Formats: C-alpha cells, sequence, structure tokens
C-alpha cells in the first residue's frame, strides 16, 4: 500500500521511541517524497482520505503537495496542477476538514492559494464564484473564516511595498490583482460587505473581524468606485463604537482615507466620515488609531485645497478640515507622547497652509480661538514629565526621543508666531510667566519641570535678535516682551534652583541674550557670582560642568569691560580647575589621544584657561600684578611639563600635548596687537622652555602642532620681536617633517604671512631654501594621494601670497637663484583647479636670466591646452596680460617665431573652442 508506506515513515519520524537508523529511513523517504518524480503522485491520494489515514499524515501529503504546486510551470505541468486542484476543491466542497486540527486548514489554505496563484486567472475562472456559493449554502461560519484566511493569504502573495521587488514577482502579482479587478472583485467586495454586515447583526464580531483584516489589506488594488460606497462607510464607522470590532474598524477606514483617488472623489468619501464624526459628540491604542484616522483625513483634505481645481467643493472641503479642528487639538494634547506625534503631519501640512494664507493678517475669532487652543496643546506637550523625572544618560534614555518631539513642536510654536506675531507673544509670556509662578508654589523638588520650561521657552523666544531694538524700542525706550522676560527670569530665584538642568538652561539664557545686559546692569554682580557659583564653574555635576565652563567664557567675552571690580575675586576663585589629570581610555581595544583628550574635559578646560587670559590681561589689574599672575599661570603649566619629560622616559605625550596647548589659549585669552606689556617679558620666559620643550621630545605629530599652534596665537600677541626666532622652528620641524606635516608648514608660514607682512620676508628667504629643497624631493617620489593633493595645493598657495606680499625680488638672492628657474618650470608642469592656480601663478610671476625665456614659454602652454572652461579663459588672460609688459616684440616675436611654427593667427593676434573644433 503506496499510502501504508507513507504512515509507516511519518508514524516512524514521530514515535521517539524509534532509533535513530530507523527514524533516518522514514525521514528520508519523507525527504524523497518531495524531490523523487513518482512521490507527489502518492500523496495525491492519501491526503482526500480522512477514516484512514490520520492528520499526522495528510499534512505531510498536504504540505509536499504545495512544494510541488509551488515548483511547477503553467504549461508543462499544466495537466498535473489542474488535477490537483479538483481533488482539493473537492476535499474543500467536503467541509469535513475544518473539524480536524487546525494545521490541516492552515495547510490546504495555503496549497489553495498557491494553486490559485497558476491557474485562477485563466484555467479556473470560478475560484471565488465557487468559494462564495459555496459559503452561502453551507451557513458554516468556520467556512467564512476560511474563505477569508485565504482572500488574506492571497492578498499577502500580491502586494508589498518591501525593498526585495522582483520585476517578475511585480509583474506576475500584476497580473494577478489586474485579473482580480476585471474578473471578479466587484463580487468579491460585495460578498465581503454582505456578511460583515449580516455577522455585524449576528452579534458575531468573530467574522466580521476577518472582513475587516481583508477590507484594508486589499483596500491598495480594489477598483475605486468599488470602494466609494457609503453604506460601507456608514457600517465600518459603527463599527467604531464596537469593542472587538474598533481597531480593525479605525485601520481599515484609515487605508480607504490613503487609497490615491482623484480630489473629487476622496471628498466624497471624506464627507461621509467627516459628517459621522461632526455628529457624534477610552484606551490608548484605540486613541492611537483614533488620531491616526484624523491625521490621515486632515492630510488629505489639505493636501487637496493647495490645488483647487468647483467654487462649491472648494468650500465643502474647507469646512470638513474645519470640523477636525477640535479633534486635532484633543489629540495633540493628549497625554500619551505616541497619540500626540500621531497627529503631527497634519498638524504641520496644516500649519504651513495657513502660513501661506495670512497673506493679510487678518485673523477671524475662530483663528484666533484655533491657534490659542493649539498653543494650549504644543505648550502642555513641551513640558517634562511632572509625575517622571530626567537622566543624564545620553545613549539610551528616551530624552532623545523627547528632545525630537521638542524640536518639532518647536517648530509648529515658530510656525505659528509665523501666522500671527502678536496673539504668540502675549501667549508665551503668560505662559512663561505663570509657570515660574507657579513653580513658587511648589517645593524645589517638584518645582523643577515647571522652571525648566519658562527657562527653555524663554532661550528660544527670540534666537534671531541682533541689534538693541529687539530689547527695547528706540524712542519711548519701551521694552519687548522678550526683556521683560528676560527681566522677570534674571529677577527670579531660578538661580537659587539647584536642579542641573534649570541651572545649565538659566546660563545658556545668560549667554545668548548677554548683549541685554548693557542695557539693564543692575544684575550683573549677581550674576557673576552665579557663574563662578557651586552651581555655576563649579556645578558637580558632569554634564555642567563643562559647559559652564564654556559659557562662563563666553559670558565674561560679552561683559569684559563690566567686570574689572571682579577681576581679582574670580580669578582665584579658577584656580582649582587649571589643573590637568588626563586619564587615557578609548569600542576599540586600544587608546589614542583622541580618545584620551574626549573622555576628559579638556576640550572645555581649555576655553577655562582663555578666561583667565582675559580677566588678567583686561582687568585693570596693576602690570606689577598681572605679570606676576600671568607668570604664575605659565611657569605653572610649564614647570610640570619640565618636571615630567626630566625625569622619565618618552602618558606624559597626552601631558606635554595638553600642558602646550594650555598656554596656546592662554595666549588667546590676550590682546592680539603689543604699546608697552608686562605680560611680554612672561611670554618670552615661554618659548625658550618650549624650544627647550621641542628639542627635548618634539617626536608627536601632536606636539608639533600644539608647539606650532602655540606660536600662531603666542606670536600673534607680541608679534613684532617674536618673527625673529621663527627660522629656528623651521628647522627642527623641518628635520621630522613628514609628507601631512610640510602642508601645515606653509599654513603656518602662510597664515603667518598674513599678520606680519612687511618684517617676515628676511627670514622668509632663509626658508624657501631649505623649505624648497624638501619640497621638491617630497613632490618627486600609502600616502602619495595624501601628500600629492596636501603638496599640490600648498606649494600653489604659498607662491602666490609670496608674489602679492612683494617677496619676488628676496628669492632671487643667492639662494633662490638656483631654484628660480625650477620653481617657474614646475609651475608649468603643474599645468583642473590645480591648473588655474598655476596659471594665475605663471601670470603673477610674469605681472609682477629666465624671464622672457619662461614669458615665451608660457606661449606654448596656450596652445598645449586643447591637447587635451575656466583654465580657458584665465588662458587668454594671461595671453592678454602678456602684451602689455612685453609690448611691441611680444607679438613681434610671435608672428616671426610662433606662427611660422594662416587665419587662426590671423584672427588671434587681433584681440580656442574653434581652434579645438
Ligand atoms: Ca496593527
Ligand atoms: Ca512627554
Amino acid at each position: 500500500m503506496s499510502a501504508q508506506d507513507v504512515e509507516n515513515a511519518v508514524e516512524a519520524a514521530l514515535d521517539p521511541s524509534v532509533g535513530p537508523i530507523i527514524k533516518q529511513q522514514a525521514t528520508d523517504f519523507i525527504g524523497s517524497l518531495r524531490s523523487s518524480s513518482t512521490g507527489w503522485k502518492i500523496c495525491h491520494e492519501i491526503f482526500s482520505e480522512k477514516t484512514k489515514y490520520k492528520p499526522s499524515t495528510r499534512l505531510i501529503c498536504l504540505q509536499t503537495l504545495s512544494e510541488k504546486v509551488r515548483e511547477w510551470n503553467n504549461e508543462s505541468n499544466l495537466l498535473e496542477l489542474q488535477m490537483i486542484r479538483d481533488s482539493v476543491w473537492s476535499y474543500i466542497k467536503e467541509l469535513s476538514f475544518l473539524d480536524e486540527p487546525a494545521y490541516i486548514s492552515n495547510a490546504v489554505q495555503h496549497l489553495l492559494t498557491l494553486l490559485f496563484l497558476q491557474l485562477y486567472p485563466s484555467n479556473w475562472n470560478d475560484f471565488f464564484a465557487s468559494l462564495q456559493g459555496v459559503i452561502a449554502a453551507s451557513s458554516q461560519s468556520e467556512f467564512s473564516n476560511f474563505y477569508l484566511k485565504v482572500l488574506l493569504s492571497i492578498g499577502d502573495e500580491i502586494a508589498d511595498s518591501l525593498v526585495l521587488k522582483t520585476d517578475v514577482q511585480i509583474q506576475k502579482d500584476n497580473l494577478v490583482k489586474d485579473a482580480i479587478r476585471a474578473n471578479d472583485m466587484s463580487d468579491i467586495v460585495s460578498f465581503v460587505y454582505e456578511m460583515m454586515l449580516a455577522y455585524s447583526n449576528a452579534k458575531n464580531y468573530g467574522t466580521v473581524g476577518l472582513c475587516l483584516q481583508v477590507y484594508a489589506q486589499w483596500v491598495s488594488w480594489i477598483n475605486i468606485n468599488l470602494i466609494v460606497n457609503e453604506p460601507c462607510m456608514n457600517l465600518l464607522y459603527s463599527f467604531l463604537q464596537i469593542e472587538e470590532l474598533r481597531c480593525a474598524a479605525c485601520e481599515t477606514m484609515t487605508e480607504i482615507v490613503n487609497k490615491k483617488m482623484k480630489p473629487l472623489e476622496k471628498l466624497n468619501l471624506l464627507n461621509i466620515l467627516n459628517l459621522n464624526l461632526f455628529f457624534s459628540k477610552t484606551d490608548p491604542n484605540f486613541d492611537e488609531h483614533v488620531a491616526k484616522l484624523i491625521n490621515a483625513q486632515g492630510v488629505e483634505l489639505v493636501a487637496i485645497k493647495s490645488d483647487p481645481s468647483s467654487p462649491e467643493l472648494k468650500e465643502n472641503c474647507s469646512f470638513q478640515l474645519y470640523n477636525l479642528f477640535p479633534y486635532l487639538i484633543r489629540y495633540l494634547s493628549d497625554d500619551y507622547d505616541e497619540t500626540s506625534t500621531a497627529v503631527f503631519p497634519f498638524l504641520s501640512d496644516l500649519l504651513v497652509s495657513l502660513r501661506k494664507e495670512s497673506s493679510s493678517k487678518e485673523l477671524s475669532a475662530s483663528l484666533k480661538e484655533f491657534l490659542k487652543s493649539l498653543l494650549e496643546a504644543i505648550i502642555k506637550k513641551m513640558k517634562y514629565d511632572e509625575s517622571q523625572e530626567w537622566d543624564d544618560d545620553p545613549d539610551s534614555e528616551e530624552e532623545a526621543e523627547f528632545q525630537e518631539m521638542r524640536k518639532k513642536l518647536k517648530i509648529f510654536q515658530d510656525t505659528i508666531n509665523s501666522i500671527d506675531s502678536s496673539l504668540f507673544s502675549s501667549y508665551m509670556y503668560s505662559a512663561i510667566t505663570s509657570s515660574l509662578s507657579t513653580a513658587a508654589t511648589l517645593s524645589p523638588e517638584n518645582s523643577w519641570q515647571l522652571i525648566e520650561f519658562a527657562l527653555y521657552e524663554t532661550y528660544i523666544f527670540g534666537e534671531g535678535l541682533r541689534g538693541p531694538d529687539a530689547f527695547f524700542n528706540e524712542v519711548d525706550k519701551s521694552p519687548t516682551v522678550l526683556s521683560q522676560i528676560l527681566a522677570l527670569v534674571t529677577t527670579s530665584q531660578v538661580c537659587r534652583h539647584p536642579h542641573p538642568l534649570v541651572q545649565l538652561l538659566y546660563m545658556e539664557i545668560l549667554v545668548r541674550y548677554a548683549s541685554f545686559f548693557d542695557y539693564e546692569s543692575a544684575a550683573i554682580p549677581a550674576l557673576i557670582e552665579y557663574f563662578v557659583g557651586p552651581r555655576g564653574i563649579h556645578n558637580t555635576n558632569e554634564r555642567v560642568r563643562p559647559r559652564a565652563w564654556y559659557l562662563f567664557y563666553r559670558f565674561v567675552k560679552s561683559i569684559k569691560k563690566q567686570v574689572v571690580n571682579y577681576t581679582e575675586s574670580s580669578l582665584a576663585m579658577l584656580g582649582d580647575l587649571l589643573n590637568i589629570s588626563v586619564s587615557p581610555v578609548t569600542d576599540a581595544p586600544v587608546p589614542t589621544l583622541n580618545s584620551s583628550i574626549r573622555n576628559s574635559d579638556f576640550n572645555s578646560q581649555l576655553y577655562l584657561f582663555e578666561t583667565v587670559g582675559v580677566l588678567i590681561s583686561s582687568g585693570n589689574l596693576t602690570p606689577e600684578e598681572q605679570a606676576l599672575y600671568c607668570d604664575s599661570l605659565i611657569n605653572a603649566l610649564i614647570g610640570k611639563a619640565n618636571a615630567a619629560l626630566s625625569s622619565d622616559l618618552s602618558e606624559n605625550i597626552i601631558s606635554v600635548y595638553c600642558s602646550l596647548m594650555a598656554i596656546g589659549n592662554f595666549a588667546k585669552g590676550f590682546p592680539a596687537r603689543g604699546e608697552e606689556v608686562a605680560w611680554l617679558a612672561s611670554f618670552n620666559k615661554a618659548s625658550d622652555e618650549i624650544f627647550l620643550i621641542l628639542d627635548r621630545m618634539g617626536f608627536n605629530e601632536d606636539i608639533r602642532g600644539a608647539v606650532r599652534f602655540t606660536s600662531g596665537r603666542i606670536i600673534n600677541v607680541v608679534g613684532p620681536d617674536m618673527l625673529p626666532k621663527v627660522p629656528q622652528l623651521i628647522s627642527i620641524l623641518l628635520n621630522s617633517i613628514d609628507m601631512n606635516e610640510l602642508v601645515d608648514v606653509l599654513s603656518f608660514i602662510s597664515q603667518l604671512i598674513h599678520i606680519y607682512k612687511d618684517n617676515m620676508m628676511e627670514i622668509t628667504n632663509r626658508m624657501l631654501p631649505t623649505l624648497l629643497m624638501r619640497i621638491f624631493s617630497s613632490l618627486s617620489a600609502t600616502d602619495d594621494a595624501v601628500k600629492q593633493n596636501d603638496l599640490r595645493k600648498s606649494y600653489i598657495s604659498f607662491i602666490l601670497q609670496l608674489l602679492n606680499k612683494g617677496f619676488g625680488s628676496i628669492l632671487f638672492t643667492e639662494e633662490n637663484q638656483v631654484y628660480f628657474d625650477p620653481l617657474i618650470n614646475s609651475i608649468l608642469h603643474f599645468a583642473p583647479a590645480t591648473q588655474k592656480s598655476s596659471i594665475a601663478l605663471v601670470s603673477k610671476m610674469v605681472s609682477l636670466a629666465g624671464f622672457e625665456n619662461f614669458t615665451l614659454s608660457l606661449t606654448p602652454l596656450c596652445f598645449e591646452m586643447p591637447v587635451n572652461l575656466v583654465v580657458l579663459g584665465e588662458l587668454a588672460g594671461l595671453q592678454k596680460i602678456i602684451l602689455e609688459k612685453l609690448g611691441d616684440i611680444y607679438k613681434s616675436y610671435l608672428v616671426t617665431v610662433y606662427f611660422p611654427t594662416d587665419v587662426m593667427a590671423s584672427e588671434y593676434l587681433q584681440a580656442i573652442q574653434a581652434l579645438k573644433s
């Protein structure tokens, strides 16, 4: 018995008392059934036989049959596919399988689906018609659901928006849909709605729900005319009042609302919904759903009003839109962030259309009332959670998402402040006012969220102001709302508040609007004691301490003049924070300078130094002390670097680098032009230890930077006397110079040439020799792409400066005369972007030995250009310039010499794309 063999195999596989080889036989048997060309035939019999065979078995038969069907062709295996269908369709009309294990229904669903996918359009024209004919006659709901889970299996194989597409799957799937649309779609939909209604009244939501499942799935490829009917709308909407059905009902309607129909058509459905919503004056997922529903409509109505076209429908549209306003709010102001965000699009799409419509800025009392209602909501939603604390956590806390929902909300505010500024101001002012006031009603422990709100709103309230017209008027001197706020804030006990977030914010507000204190200076003393407060620069919070430093600086920088009487004290307070304890950390198993510096608030601590510098240099502290203090900071960092480098084998690299960087930013703290000084003597004492510091261990590319960088802003202070010693740096620096640093040296001299244009020259001619010797070599040899690009562009630029800075003549000196020729030639060789610079260069040398020869030699470069757009112009630009300096011979040498080596030369000598074409 071919069947009995299958049953013994399967049964062998499930009996756990069977040996491994025996079981092997079975398993191997069952497996063959899928590959062999005879096997599947066996199964075609077994499966339809209920009383003799067990589900255990049939299932495996059904499974093998599917895999067979799935792999067959319509032409090669057509006869076969049909033999099966008839046997399955017969096994289905039976209606005896639903009473068996659910895996045999599901197993069948799958085959039926697969079978359908291959012969339905042409070979199985009565698929749907026959399935529906069965339901009306059997009256067994279990079958109605079967039929539905099928229309659902079919729909799964037919559409998707996934990226894994295939031109074949799309075309095959497209044909099935196209086939369903023209042949059975209209009845499927009619039959579905029918039982949906029926079962609906049967208070039998078990099926009514599968209908909704399908509806929403098939909505995409369902014919529009079939989905516009209202009775079906009125039906789905009624399900809303029902619990098991309402989530299905709401998701399905949203689907119908998104169906991309024509403007004239969408508005009719949207009215059925709109009307139904109007006359209907909780759970969370429901609300997330209803919200999505509303959001969907809203975004539709609004998208439609933009390209309007009747005159009536134009109205209708705006009316439906209006009636959704109470809902847009009712959900925007929801307690659950998820429900609120469900409506942001619509809100956004809407305020954008409103911004366009505020053409006359005439506000109707309804727009007014609406926009207020909207802010009530946008505001409520910007506040931290009153019943929920916050975390310092930077990577996995929900804050990032909160700060996002804030970033959006703020934009809404902006757009509303755009739509109407008075309304925003008045509102935002009250808003900030009360919260603060209310905050006064709460212990500091529960008052922060509220204060944090007000300080945030304040902070963003006025992010685009730059001049006096912002804080106070010009004639009346009446202060804008902004400052009334700032006055208030400044006069609050916000400073005394211990919550970090509030301190930070406060200090940010104080800095963003520092210019304000130039009008109302009173708070100055209180504000500085604050920045130097145990909440300011000494704040314990690992997240605010570093920020405060930056900020302190920024504040001290904007109110430099106002703090000259606070100089002594404040400096004293910064002593501890000027210390350095850099410890090295590291995803990668290894440490580095970068990883180490980041793991420490050094980049922020530099600002602290630069600030001491401002304090010392602008605090009218007598020069007798300002020399004492500056000397005390400089030698303190210097003495530490010396002590370390003076006793141990060369984590001091980091310590040197940073000690280097310290001095550098300390320099930045001081003024850039050096009328006598006392901080000048100290700076001289400074580079001796740096040269002491470079020559001892000046191997790291980083110290290279730090030290180079140090001169850049050190010699910027008292630059005249320093230009003389830079020569020694070029030597030590150019000795160990690598491909990457030779460029940073040109820039160093280049940026340097700008500062001391007149007096840098004599030391320049010394460098050019050692520099150019290094350059020609580096340009002639894992870093090829690196050096080439970096050296190509720096050599190009350095020559340019030297020419305009008036350094040419200096390069004719003894040391340069040996290189003049190659430097000039090499420019010719250099000759898109690079070519452009080189031609400007050759023009620089020209306009500003071998000079005449190089001039002629430029001539061939103009004809050599087309052998390969702006280059072409700058080319005939140098050529145009050529004539002027050489005059009468220049053209005379081109007529006699070049022309000879008749119409192009004619036209040319008179004044390329033509010569090229
Ligand atoms: Ca869902
Ligand atoms: Ca929230």
